[PDB]
């Protein structure tokens, strides 16, 4: 008897207590007004000083989740971290997270860390569902943790960084149930974005190539997903094709907001090119002029790009725009970006609005690994229902974002420079007033002579 | 309908074509004769020049496996790498392995990389079984890959390095079936061995602490495993305790061979301390003098250590010794060490001898993460059976090891120094005669100006 409706029961997001404003950053970088706020679609970018690291981000979000829902230590049977922020080549963040469990005597917890660029959180989610449905499940919850500190050198990528983490409690009878058998996955060997300079926080990135690879992976994953759901539909006696009309919401890994608007447009072009001649003429009149073009052309053909943005605007506004709130206010937090979009979706809509819907999700990691998958939302939206509890837990997201402190581009730059200076340092205590951290935040208190990191927690 | 007897169908091992002799290394290091060959129990240590890296090791073992069993590209639905040899902080070895699959059009392959010290291979194995038993299984095989290049600076740890990789094909109806529900797992936050110097290949290691942590994890995992199997036995109407008598073979992560002899002894001490007063007097006469001591004392008490080695000698010879052949001749290859012991076990015994048996397995990774689990071997040992095929595939292991070239400690040291020199280099082709590689070996042909690695393959 495989457990039913395996999925997300609870979700917690963490982001740092300061950001740099994109309009300010434009002026600081001497670029044209609107290049970041309109061109990239970004409003504010969160960032961390050396006082926070991947361990402290994950400790913070996990302990906050457990405290909020009063989760017993003995109730977690799997705990796994997805990240691409590596501060130790052998020792997993999972082992550090055991600080939260081991003293209580609960150390029989499967899972370690798993990495490929921005895809590791999804890998951990899939692993958790796989475990829970297997002969190895022991009735306990799984906890999926992901997070990252996304930083670039001064230059055109710097405004697309960010930072944060997400923890998700996975269990049976979940209000956001993973739709079984529907993982459209695509992996291939590319060099769009990678981190081969082991002593640098910075990736090597080919911006244009990374955008092309994200979109090609989207094409492939969407095709795989459609094939799989159509096969299920056929078995159930329906020959209809899957299109964006079959998704009520659609969320994406979000390196910047404009990327996602273009990505929803790319999905519509896929629907169009896959549609019958009749359907094309009936539903896609504005796209008929482009019936002979290729998916890849949405990136090079300006008339096509514009037509697609126009044609998909309503769907974007209805299915995707709300999910971008955290991203536009915090930036790209890599593995947890997609899950921050899920949080934003939950924060915007009522349980009654979400009830019974399908949420499509696209996860990408450069290099590359990608999956398109979906959740089915419970029909039960009554007060006190699992769905109501989940939705309610996210409602204060905009207030939380608003409580952060704006930092000048000058000071932000100094803090980034400090990250470079301290990257490899030992025997030191990270500078910074702990009063500038949110209550309950774990932080790096000291790196000792032997490069061992010690953490402390701001009360509350 | 969950698939039956999920487990290992095929196993491939790769190790480099040269080793340094431990007796020679003793003389080179000016250490007492026998310190390495007797003290550590090591005979020869495999090593790689800069011409081989974690990607090339994994490409080699995967392609060799697929060619030997003529595995169709479309037959693999999950592929995941466990390793602690990190040469890119974002881009997974899995993505590079897609070079073997993507041109054939099979890119819908779940899995990425997973890391914690020497435990990642096991994590990948568990993830593969979990996937295969879940709603996400699509009928295809999983492939578990692990490998590592284990190197230390000049000093007392250097003789306990090694290198290699293993690929395992996982599927239903396997001749080595994972015993369901029997994973005794223990994770906790320690600093016994870790790699915080991102630009160095070398770990920070506290040797004594690492030995203590391995043994403590062994205690915890064995206790967890015993509890779980005893619970299954109780449900089946049996109250008897599990002991080493219930294992026909017992294989371990092997940092060096002496460690493993002491580990089997530690398990016997656990049986003894857990046994009834009556059982103690009947079966453990030589241990009664120590009935008041603690598990941890096997490391500090010489009388106890000696008594345990003597008392467990017969069990060691029968259950564990044969499994150490590859380890004594190749060294510690980290994540794939345990699985090399499995290969050694298969190479030594006939299918008829193994048929129907239980193989216990202990996997450890510093930091730490550990699991004690087991396999049930098929009863079918007829010629051409899955078990016969698996066993036969390993029979030439000693011949393969014997075909390697012995390199002087002087030249070995130069090659290690060269690894340090070239670690971060770009825009170069690794020196070394490709004729010194085994046929069919992938190797690093060039690292370009953008730190992109290009691989080539020695024919056959
Ligand atoms: C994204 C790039 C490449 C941009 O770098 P860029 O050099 O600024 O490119 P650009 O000059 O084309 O500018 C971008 C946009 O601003 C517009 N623009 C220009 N001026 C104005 C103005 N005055 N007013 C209004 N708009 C303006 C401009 O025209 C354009 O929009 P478009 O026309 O293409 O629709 C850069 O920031 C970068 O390289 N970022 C890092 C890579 C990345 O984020 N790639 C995304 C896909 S890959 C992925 O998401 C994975 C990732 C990155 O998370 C990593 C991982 O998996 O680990
Ligand atoms: C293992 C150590 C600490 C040893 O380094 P050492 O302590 O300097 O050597 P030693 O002086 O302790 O001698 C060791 C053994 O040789 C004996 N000996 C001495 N001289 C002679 C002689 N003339 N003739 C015969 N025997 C001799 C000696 O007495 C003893 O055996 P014992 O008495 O304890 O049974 C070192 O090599 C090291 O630190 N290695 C790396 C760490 C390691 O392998 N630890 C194992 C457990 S942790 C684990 O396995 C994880 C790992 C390491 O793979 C990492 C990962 O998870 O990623």
């Amino acid at each position: 008897s495989m457990p039913k409706d395996v999925g997300i029961l609870a979700l917690e997001v963490y982001f740092p207590a300061q950001y740099v404003d994109q309009t300010d950053l434009e002026k600081y970088n001497n670029v044209e007004a609107g290049k970041y706020t309109v061109g990239l679609g970004q409003t504010r970018m969160g960032f961390c000083s050396v006082q926070e690291d991947i361990n402290s981000l994950c400790l913070t979000v996990v302990q906050r989740l457990m405290e909020r829902i009063q989760l017993p230590w003995d109730s977690v049977g799997r705990l796994e971290v997805g990240t691409e922020t590596i501060i130790d080549k052998s020792k997993a963040v999972k082992t550090v997270l055991m600080e939260l469990f081991q003293d209580s005597g609960n150390t029989d917890i499967e899972g370690i860390d798993t990495t490929n660029a921005c895809y590791g959180g999804t890998a951990s989610l899939f692993n958790a569902a796989n475990w829970m449905e297997s002969s190895s499940w022991d009735g306990r919850y799984a906890m999926v943790v992901c997070g990252d500190i996304a930083v670039y050198p001064s230059g055109n990528a710097r405004p697309t960084g960010g930072a944060g983490a997400v923890a998700m409690l996975i269990g049976p009878k979940a209000p956001l149930a993973l739709e079984r058998g529907l993982r459209g996955t695509h992996m291939e060997n590319v060099y769009d974005f990678y981190k081969p300079n082991l002593a640098s926080e910075y990736p090597i990135v080919d911006g244009k190539l990374s955008i092309q690879c994200y979109l090609r992976a989207l094409d492939r994953c969407y095709t795989s997903y459609r094939k799989k759901i159509q096969n299920q539909w056929k078995q159930a006696g329906s020959d209809r094709p899957f299109t964006l009309d079959d998704l009520q919401y659609m969320i994406f890994h979000t390196p910047f907001c404009k990327m996602v608007q273009k990505s929803l447009a790319r999905l519509m072009f896929n629907d169009f090119l896959s549609a019958s001649s009749d359907t094309q003429t009936s539903l896609y009149k504005g796209l008929e002029a482009f019936g002979g073009l290729k998916l890849e052309d949405t990136y090079t053909n300006k008339d096509l790009d514009k037509a697609l943005l126009k044609a998909s605007q309503d769907m974007f506004d209805k299915k995707t725009k709300a999910s971008l709130y955290l991203s536009t206010h915090n930036g790209n937090m890599y593995t947890s970006s997609l899950y921050g979009c899920l949080a934003s979706l939950l924060s915007h809509h009522s349980a009654q609005e979400l009830a019974g819907s399908r949420i499509g999700a696209f996860s990408y990691g450069s290099g590359l690994a990608a999956s398109f998958f979906s959740f089915r939302v419970s029909q039960d939206a009554a007060p006190g229902s699992p769905l109501d509890k989940l939705v309610s837990s996210t409602s204060d997201l905009p207030k939380r974002l608003a409580s952060r402190k704006c930092v000048s581009p000058e000071e932000f730059t100094e803090i980034m420079n400090q990250r470079e200076q301290f990257y490899h340092k030992v025997n030191f205590s990270p500078p910074g007033d702990t009063n500038s951290l949110f209550p309950g935040t774990w932080y790096l208190e000291r790196v000792d002579e032997q490069h061992r990191r010690k953490y402390a927690r701001r009360p509350v």
